């Protein structure tokens, strides 16, 4: 029995020198690598092709549809007068009626298909008001029903009115242009694909809830992809998926016998006993990555089929479960350098210390979430790097690491001589914050970890 | 008596299966943590709408008031002829003039109310000179009185002169617009909150104190809130705040109990020894800290009820209050972590090495101190990152990070071709700097850290 | 016999009070050093000269051909709508027609030469598009045949049409200007040359491969050196060269002859032995690295002296020849630091650590592949620091090294509100990496090499 | 004797304790401190006055005389037609005429005075050229006399031609425009100073040395300040700086009979002895630095007084040597803290590690110059990180500091397309750089620092 359980602990070569066991599996991992790898960059060439029509398009209507757009203004871009703002509705809307003149691509209308589109109407121009507004700031003094009431006009597309709009600017909430347009990616021919059809639904809206006499304007749009119906081109791929299924598949057998080995032997040695961690002694952690990253992988294939068959169109679901899968299947391969000391230094150290490393973070973790909602509601009004919860994380996790420190100081100093309480506060909680964490939490961390190192030296 | 102090200093578990104690204080805790987190969320909403209003009304006005202005060209701002001087003048006035047509925001006008306004009029236009100014830089001549003569032309807003205007450019000072508009904040209504009244003072400054040929120019606005005169708007928070409040008050309550009982036991124990580091073992220093997080609580939750009511306005004191409570309430829970070693390696270090820190810190401030005064006088005239001290100390600290190195030398290339001195000095200044704090204190201050964590171990 | 051994190991100064040996390599080693930066020096004058006519060329031609450009403009240069694009071929032709009235720079023409010109013709306008497109969104429909037809239109330069261009919009692939120009680089006179003859080869580009609505437009130069036509100017690096070749010969022959005298003694060892580690003792790898510097250095001299004479052309080649050259030659001076164990701290650990540092990063490789792959392939649409390989592992590197961390997330925060499954993937991705890589691979390779450096201290 | 020598190595407190000795230097010390931070901040005053007058006063003229000049694009501005430098050339003599109407700043205009200005000229229009240029690309031949000849055009100021001028542009060199304006810096007024009288003396360059259609324009100035002809102004710094001299000659003269006391203390002991490091162990090196400083804010302090008396206007020498004294004056404090070892561990670890460091950094520096000859040469003409020696110098710094990193790597991705060869070369050098010098040199650097502190522990 001993000597069984010796073999089921013992390296690949150990393993075939005492029972000329062939490597089946390590073989079998370096072919994953290669095809798994092979298959997410040939799947990254339509993700990209896909993701590159969608934000060019986008770019394109933003330079054709906003009057006075330029790169890289999105941010700042905003009406200040009313002759201003109704320039700017009136160009979107000429610019829609002037596309099959002046457009570059070669855009289709569509009519109807729902609100905010009546029957036969392509453009819905629509301003957003109260129901009752008077306001008189020169009497301190207003009267309000802040039930908001929808006006649109809708615009039927040329065949190949809006000019009297008047809108109620004292009261008035916003006002939104909607109107699609489809496509055909044609692109997609140099990766010997058939161009599919997209429906782009653009919504233009210019924002008035701050009434603060800025307006921004802002272009934003949905894709929806499609079959074309019954499309026309001139005169290995899915032999490739088969075959990453194949190895995924076989790996995954070999994988979930040698786990079933383990766990009967696990049984004959508990019933030789006449504990629990005792017990996971015979559980392959490597092995049970291993037959999730074969999951993962099989799903993205059959993913990646479908997509490819036109059935589905879940681009960024496929690509974040190829790629995943494709970083599974490169980590896996360390299980074989784990049985050689000189080379398993990583995963020994990372063994030892987890436990008093977790210990550590749970005190941490606190004093980091206290700073993060302090900061994010004091600061965040002010700074720009302190806006959301996740962007005030982020901040303060690069600050930890000493990245960005001067420009989160200097962002600051704008507020020194109109809110000066405001910037004292600030000037605490970054030196402050700074200082704890290089200096004392990252210092701790780092013997944490050396001392775990020590200890398997 | 020794049970009792053995009893005053066991963990809540132990205190409980000793005596039966029900841990009230830990509960306390984490509802605490939980509730005031979410006020301070709540009260971030209307402070988050506050900023909102004024910094976007400052916005539309740079936008409608300063001729040719874009964004992000605040610092470089300038006139360099008389003409575009006179033009930038006269398009601030009549933009004044012509708000009601123009604007997207509803503004009231201000008249009166004392200097710089006469009765009556809601605009000011000033300018600043000396009384007697003779400048002959042909002859390298001249007679100055720096006494410095004010100017004003008074404007009335329109019913729904200042074009005369002769500045005296060789004696010119500076010349300000000043004017008060009343808008409301509608945008409250979206938190079901009345919108308050608000008046920006609006100050222009065109300014030539450093008689360069170069006028900077500027907008500044302060914002004063108000009570609306008898609103009206057409169809929780109190309960949450009272429920902190009380919550808070329990705390504060049995945190008093507690030290009370440790001052008594500890005059005690002094009794029977028939020093004062030995006393400060029966001071919890966690509960001094608790109590101090509730009356912040509470004054901070008492501020913005009165705020809520309208009866305050100060939004930057509210939310620092809210904001340092939130985080000392989410440090205080590491009060029971205390208790058990492997959760507590960072509170035993700090401790241990707050000593040593500190008398080491006495000597290095020294020479950061001489660095900082050092480069803010001799470099803040060149370098945009010397030219206040805070900023200075900003930049060093930075550095001692490792932090924006290469702009930090990058700053200084301009001057090596006209100021050669100044270049090399700042060559030295910074490469010693660098080394100095950056491969000696640091290292130090590390070792000492892990020194201490090593005693603790 | 061992003290044949031992004087075989003995430093320079050990060596000449035993036998009176000059030190003459020595004093090689520092004339060389001397010697090849003064030669590297002096070479980059001349790659400075030519790298600067060609980039100011570039930029000079595309200030001249494209409409509208400026500078910092190129990566986001574009045509939006079809009179833009007419306008701005129309510009360049035109411009091309007129650049010898307005250009500041004398250019020549240059005629024929083979496709895309035909004889006599300047310029070739050409415009690539499928040979049969139908395509019809409307219908959702389309019918290619995506075999490339290109249609070129020829211009002769002007004796000291074009305009009835029209495009194939929705069928169109790209549109191409090529011509080349003829100009001399007066500016090497300065540096006492005879200037070169150079053509400059340039093709516009307005690309349409995406058929999105946005034709980026861009210009490329390839620039050919020529020797002019006997040339005239009115009234030592040739010797500095041939001493450079001098020293270096001398040195490599003498490291030859202590290679062969200790190859010499090896093989008397071991025949006086009546393994191979030990034989490698007897092999002086700095003397290896000597005679590789001196190979580089003289075939970089000679080919210095072939672009001199106007035989060669290849600057870059010769400049890292040189520059590789010149940094053996100043390293290779720690070979005589050596002798000394205070100055050999650095070697010797790199000795001692070598090993165990590689197979560390064997382990570490496969991991940090997983990463670039997955990267590069999820978030390479989507991030600008993740659009190629080498592009993601520089960025992957400099975050391991606390590089640009806060920037690197906030590029993935405009993918927050439109593909919100990608940003959290993202999250992940970025913290996963982070923490992995800078607080446990890092801190064991420290502590590697620093255990390594404890061993010889 | 031993009596004695212990007394001279004691404490302030302890000699006080034993003799009685007041420890008046140690006051010194801080009212030095004191006196020269505030002396320091004083002068800090005029030199930002002067600073600020000349670089407004630069940044005017840019504005003015510059045809299309805006902030920040000095570094890009330049011509690139015919016309459009001929029209730059008479826009900026135009603006030179009409100065007296249009500018903000009041000017005087410079006759004369030498060359390039003949005798009553204010304003000098210079064409340099080739004596002999005769360029024919067309033919690839040229016949050169590059004999540079210049030829001006000569402008009075007006009355309170260049219009005719005809480029050489196949030979042209360069154009400069050159005038002298006279001006008073008024500002000086609210520091309660006597306003200067400056001479700007302005040159711009039109450069074609490069001959390559792009030819850049340039301004700059160089100031001369002088004292007014009796100028007038309309109704205790010196008395300061009696004091600061007072102060500083009063340490010196105590520090120098100290350093003589310990002298003769010296000569005593090695007398009694019946080696040089020895008698090192006498001599105070703080009062070295003492008596260096006093000597520094001495001169300082006299070159202040001269400049406010307008003997002088060395700004920029006076700010150096007060700013160096006042960072040695913060420093010599810790000559009191050395007495104790809490307080000595920065000074006592640096006495123990300066050789080894030393030694260290010898090895170190070799391999670090050949880097920057390398990268300097090879990659300077491609990086604008490696321009000059200095700047890679810096960058090379600030990478071994890991700042930067990502840019560096990116600012190479551009000739990845056009000169591979250099873009493999620049990846190699900037891999093995970062990897060699983060890793290896500073983890043995930190190493020896923190073994030296081991060892006084
Ligand atoms: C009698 C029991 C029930 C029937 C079992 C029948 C099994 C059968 O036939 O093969 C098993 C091997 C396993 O191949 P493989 O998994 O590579 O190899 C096994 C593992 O090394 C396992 O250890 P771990 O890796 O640590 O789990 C070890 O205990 C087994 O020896 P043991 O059996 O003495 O315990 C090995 O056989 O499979 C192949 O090597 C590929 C076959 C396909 C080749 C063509 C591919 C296209
Ligand atoms: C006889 C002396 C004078 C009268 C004293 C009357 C006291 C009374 O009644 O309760 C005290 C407890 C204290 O609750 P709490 O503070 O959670 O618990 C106490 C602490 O654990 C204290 O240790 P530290 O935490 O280290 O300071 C310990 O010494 C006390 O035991 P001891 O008394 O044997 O010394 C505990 O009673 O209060 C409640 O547990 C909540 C009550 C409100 C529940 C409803 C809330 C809505
Ligand atoms: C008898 C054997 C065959 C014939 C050999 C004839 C050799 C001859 O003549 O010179 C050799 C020396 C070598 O000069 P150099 O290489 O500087 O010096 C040798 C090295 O130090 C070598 O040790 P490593 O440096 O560790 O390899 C050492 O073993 C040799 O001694 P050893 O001979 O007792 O073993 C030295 O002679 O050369 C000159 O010092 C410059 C001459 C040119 C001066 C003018 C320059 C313009
Ligand atoms: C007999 C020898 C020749 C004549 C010497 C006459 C000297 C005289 O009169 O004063 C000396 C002291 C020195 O003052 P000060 O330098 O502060 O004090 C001396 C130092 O502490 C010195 O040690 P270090 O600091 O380590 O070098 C120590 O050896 C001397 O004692 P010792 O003499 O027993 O060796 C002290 O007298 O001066 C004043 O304390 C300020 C006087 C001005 C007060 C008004 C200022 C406005
Ligand atoms: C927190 C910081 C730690 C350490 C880096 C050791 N340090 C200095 O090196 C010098 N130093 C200052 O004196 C200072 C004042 C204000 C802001 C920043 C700094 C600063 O960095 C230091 C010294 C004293 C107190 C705290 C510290």
């Amino acid at each position: 029995l001993r000597r069984r359980l010796k073999y089921f602990f013992m390296s690949p070569c150990d393993k075939f020198r005492a029972k000329g066991r062939k490597p089946c599996k390590l073989m079998l991992q370096v072919v994953k690598i290669l095809v798994v790898t092979v298959q997410l960059i040939l799947f990254g060439l339509s993700n990209q092709l896909a993701v590159t029509f969608r934000e060019e398009n986008t770019i394109a209507f933003r330079h054709l549809f906003l009057l006075g757009y330029s790169d890289g203004a999105d941010d700042t871009f905003a009406a200040y007068t009313r002759e201003q703002l109704y320039q700017a509705i009136f160009h979107a809307v000429d610019q829609y009626l002037a596309l099959p003149d002046v457009s570059l691509g070669r855009y289709a209308y569509v009519r109807g298909g729902g609100d905010p589109w009546t029957n036969g109407s392509g453009l819905a121009l629509c301003q957003r008001y109260y129901h009752r507004g008077h306001v008189d700031p020169a009497n301190d003094t207003f009267d309000i029903d802040p039930m908001v009431v929808t006006d649109c006009i809708q615009v039927d597309p040329p065949e190949r009115s809006y000019k009297n709009l008047t809108l109620k600017f004292h009261k008035l909430v916003n006002v939104t242009i909607h109107f699609r347009l489809k496509t055909i990616n044609l692109q997609s021919l140099i990766n010997n694909e058939i161009p599919d059809c997209y429906t782009f639904s653009v919504l233009i809206t210019f924002d008035n809830k701050a009434h603060s006499g800025r307006i921004p304007i802002s272009l934003e749009t949905q894709a929806h992809i499609q079959e074309c119906k019954h499309p026309s081109v001139f005169q290995f791929r899915l032999l490739f998926d088969v075959v990453v299924i194949l190895t995924c598949s076989l790996s995954f057998l070999l994988c979930a016998r040698s786990l079933l080995r383990g766990f009967l032997l696990q049984n004959e040695f508990v019933g030789f006993m006449w504990s629990l961690w005792e017990r996971l002694e015979f559980v392959n952690g490597w092995y049970i990555l291993l037959v999730t990253s074969d999951v993962l992988t099989i799903s993205g294939t059959i993913m990646k089929i479908g997509i490819e068959a036109k059935n589905l169109a879940s681009y960024d679901v496929c690509s974040i479960l190829l790629g995943t899968s494709t970083l599974l299947v490169w980590v896996g391969v360390i299980r074989y350098l784990t049985f050689f000391h000189n080379y398993n230094i990583l995963i020994a150290t990372l063994r030892v210390a987890l436990p008093s490393v977790m210990r550590f973070c749970c005190c941490v973790a606190v004093i980091y979430l206290g700073y993060c909602f302090c900061g994010w509601i004091v600061l965040g009004p002010y700074h720009v790097k302190f806006r959301s919860l996740s962007m005030v994380s982020e901040c303060l996790f690069s600050l930890i690491n000493g990245d960005d420190m001067f420009v989160t100081f200097a962002a600051m100093q704008a507020q020194q001589g109109r809110s000066s309480l405001v910037w004292l506060f600030s000037q605490l909680y970054l030196y402050s914050f700074i200082s704890l964490f290089i200096y004392m939490v990252l210092s701790l961390f780092i013997a944490l970890i050396t001392g775990a190192y020590d200890t398997i030296k």
